[PDB]
RNA sequence: UUACCAUCAACAUGGACUC
RNA sequence: GAUGGUAA
């Protein structure tokens, strides 16, 4: 998986190397003579006989881990506390793991959680926060405190502790006080305000530091009401709180906040009843206040808090390590199992891939250090330009003059790019209702029949009109369309740049080709998949598919597939692949020898399925092409990763440069894979992208796959410069977003020959 | 909707005795 | 989906 083709570079990570002292992780199968109910009794039974095992036992009910080898067979006797039964317990050795074996990993995490809790850091969700850090803002009685997202991973270099910084925001005023203020300002209605602010928001109880999301609020129950506890007694809420925590609810006329189930609860709602009725007096809302959210000045300071340069990130990690080292009990807790952290974050060596060359018609230039070429694209002719001679400009009356300059500005910049433009057909609208827009566009589209593009200027910021326009111009009446918001063309001194960007976007939509990059693999075909998940819900997830259909990767064939269940995804993707190969044969008169797939939108949990089931199913489709066996290469791209790279400058840890590749000591232990940071980072730490090769029948050397990925990162035409993921994946993401969000339908097959989805 | 990037929030994968 | 940053 490791290759070298570029200058070495010294990086550091947010990984602290863990060191194991013994090789003694012995697994034992523990069996009890009678069927023993409840794991607590079993754990106590094992506890009383600790003289045999010791006191470093990690026990979960069936498998017992020890750092010391017992006898081959161990038999012990004990007595039950309830039935006074004679329990003969057996301990038998199962296997001798190495200290880092991917199976003794999920209790090192338990030990670490115990350590962090021993540092007096509260557990909220899955993070460790420090209430003894009260940097207040006192604008809405707010409090921010910092914590860490920490875990113990293992990679092909060994064991590591992955640590990241985070911050939690909590109000000082209780829920009761804020609803009292709400009702204080108004009096007629306290439904809308209190219900909207509370329902859907997440609160925290400080007597146990536990978070609950509040499904509803009822003005119908009081502490005098009661609930059945442990099926033993119907006790009042006041008495239950007093007994468990000894706190008094002062004023009893309040609502109760209902969090009815936690619906999932692992497999399902075995504890279906749920029905949590939290008090409002002892709850505190969590989040950034919306009134604060709208206010810019308040948001500025909090943004300064959240955003950290790599130096501050490294300093926070150093502080955590020093805190762990100082507390002797935490160190003893870690070293009971033989583990011992290092004194600084692990320092690694990556390399910087060579810079690519970008080609335009009659010219070529080597990409600069910062990987951005915005000026050259707008200053020289593109590979292929489509002249517009018949296009319409729809504009409302109030924007009339504001439209004119745009057209004028589009007549001064089309020269350098080599694109030829004629004056449009101006269309002034009687009114701004969406019905008028759709009628006028439909009328010209139906009558003229020669329009090559429709440019619509929207006056007010409303999305329904945009959706209607796109539904008309991409589903019902296929013709490429551009939508311009009047604010963007409202100010001079930015009209030239936006005009150039818009013109390049229209040229791409018409079937143009801006720039290209050298490709060393002959007869290559490149594919990109991506998925879209509805934030609203409705649970229809759309998968977009984009495949190159020429030898320079300047033409694309685009398809989209709609399906909620997983039955039809694979065969619809097979249909898409067959259509793509047929189009490739038609254009080139030969089928591709090598096919590279860049799959995205796959979480870790399904990474095992996609490798084992879906890819052979797709490969089965080549059997309808008369003995045609290509050489496939399939990747899996993960954007959301929690690993940070800091380039080690002579003095402090700085942001790493673009084009950094890492394949050492941090990658997955079973796949071939590598981390690649390609885009130019300006705000924060450099988060790379993880590429996992789940199939390689072409026997491509690692250098070649990395080079091909970096080259494909240069071919996204909506942004001059390198992007995070390969261009086909971003194209698929945009296509899926447009089809699932705006159109609620699949675009007409007439438009799938160009990049209409820009 | 001229774009990209960032925190947040949805989302999806799941993951994990007390009112 | 909000707020902020950046751009011939
Ligand atoms: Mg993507
Ligand atoms: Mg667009």
């Amino acid at each position: 998986k490791q290759g070298s083709k570029g200058t070495p570079q010294s990086l550091g990570l947010n990984l602290i190397k863990i060191q194991c002292h013994n090789e003694a992780v012995y697994q034992y199968h523990v069996t009890f003579s009678p069927s023993v109910e409840c794991k607590s009794m079993r754990f106590g039974m094992l506890k009383d006989h600790q003289s045999v095992t010791g006191n470093v036992t990690a026990f979960d009910g069936s498998i017992l881990y020890l750092p010391v080898k017992l006898q081959q067979v161990v038999e012990l006797k004990s007595q039950r506390k309830t039935d006074d039964a004679e329990i003969s317990i057996k301990i038998q050795l199962t296997k001798i793991l190495e200290p880092c074996s991917d199976l003794c990993i999920p209790f090192y995490n338990v030990v670490f959680r115990r350590v962090m809790k021993l540092l007096d850091m509260k557990l909220v969700g899955r993070n460790f926060y420090d209430p003894t850090s009260a940097m207040v803002l006192q604008q809405h009685r707010l409090q921010i405190w910092p914590g860490y997202a920490a875990s113990i991973r293992r990679t092909d270099g060994g064991l590591f502790l992955l640590a990241d910084v985070s911050h939690k925001v909590i109000r000082n005023d209780s829920v009761l006080d804020v609803m009292h203020a709400i009702y204080q300002q108004n009096k007629e209605h306290f439904q809308d305000e209190c219900s909207k602010l509370l329902v859907g928001s997440i609160v925290i109880t400080r007597y146990n530091n536990r978070t609950y999301r509040i499904d509803d609020v009822d003005w119908n129950k009081t502490p005098k009401d009661s609930f059945v506890m442990s099926d033993g007694k119907e006790i009042t809420f006041l008495e239950y709180y007093s007994k468990n925590y000894g706190i008094t609810v002062k004023e009893d006329d309040q609502p109760l906040l209902i969090h009815r189930p936690s619906e999932r609860q692992n497999n399902h709602g075995m504890l279906l009843k749920g029905e949590i009725l939290l008090l409002p007096e002892l709850s505190f809302m969590t989040g950034i206040p919306e009134k604060m959210k709208k206010d810019f000045r308040a948001m500025k300071d909090l943004t300064q808090q959240i955003n950290l340069s790599p130096k501050q990130h490294h300093g926070a990690l150093e502080c955590l390590l020093q805190r762990i080292s100082q507390n002797e009990t935490a160190s003893n807790e870690l070293t009971r199992w033989g583990l011992s952290l290092h004194k600084d974050v692990h320092k690694i060596e990556g390399r910087l891939l060579p810079m690519e060359r970008i080609n335009l018609r009659n010219t070529s230039f080597v990409t600069s250090e910062d990987l951005n070429w915005v000026k050259e694209v707008t200053r020289d002719a593109s590979i292929l330009t489509i002249p517009m001679h018949f296009w319409a400009l729809f504009y409302p009356k109030r924007a009339m003059d504001q439209a004119r300059e745009l057209v004028n500005m589009l007549e001064k910049i089309a020269g350098p790019i080599g694109m030829r433009i004629s004056p449009p057909a101006w269309v002034e609208l009687k009114d701004d209702r969406i019905e008028t827009y759709i009628r006028t566009i439909q009328s010209l589209l139906g009558v003229e029949g020669k329009i090559q593009m429709v440019v619509c200027i929207i006056m007010g910021t409303r999305d329904d009109l945009y959706g209607a326009i796109k539904k008309l111009c991409c589903v019902q009446s296929p013709v490429p369309s551009q939508v311009i918001n009047v604010r963007t063309i409202g100010q001079p001194t930015r009209l030239r740049s936006v005009a150039q960007k818009i013109l390049l976007q229209m040229n791409c939509k018409l079937g143009g080709e801006l720039w290209g990059v050298d490709i060393p693999l002959k007869q290559l075909m490149v594919i990109g998949m991506d998925v879209y998940h509805d934030p609203s819900r409705g649970m229809r997830s759309v998968v977009g598919f984009v495949a190159s259909i020429n030898l320079t990767l300047t033409k694309w064939y685009s398809r989209v597939v709609f399906q909620m269940p997983h039955q039809e995804i694979v065969d619809s993707l097979k249909l898409c692949l067959v259509g793509s190969l047929k189009k490739y044969y038609e254009v080139n008169h030969c089928l591709p020898e090598k096919i590279v797939v860049y799959r995205d939108g796959v979480s870790d949990g399904q990474l095992k399925t996609v490798a084992n089931y879906e890819i052979p199913q797709l490969q089965k489709c080549f059997e309808a092409f008369d003995n045609y066996h290509p050489k496939m290469v399939v990747f899996v791209v993960q954007k959301k990763i929690s690993t940070n790279l800091y380039l080690a400058a002579p003095d402090h840890f700085v942001t790493p440069s673009p084009g950094t590749v890492v394949d050492h000591t941090i990658t997955s232990c079973e796949w071939v894979d590598f981390y690649l940071l390609a885009h130019h980072v300006r705000q924060g730490c450099g988060i790379p992208t993880h590429y996992i090769c789940v199939l390689n029948t072409a026997n491509l050397s690692p250098d070649h796959m990395q080079r091909l990925t970096f080259k494909l990162c240069h071919m996204y035409w909506n942004w001059p410069g390198t992007i995070r993921v390969p261009a086909p994946c971003k194209y698929a993401h945009k296509l899926a977003f447009l089809s699932g969000q705006i159109l609620h339908h699949e675009p007409a097959i007439q438009l799938c020959g160009n990049l209409f989805f820009l």
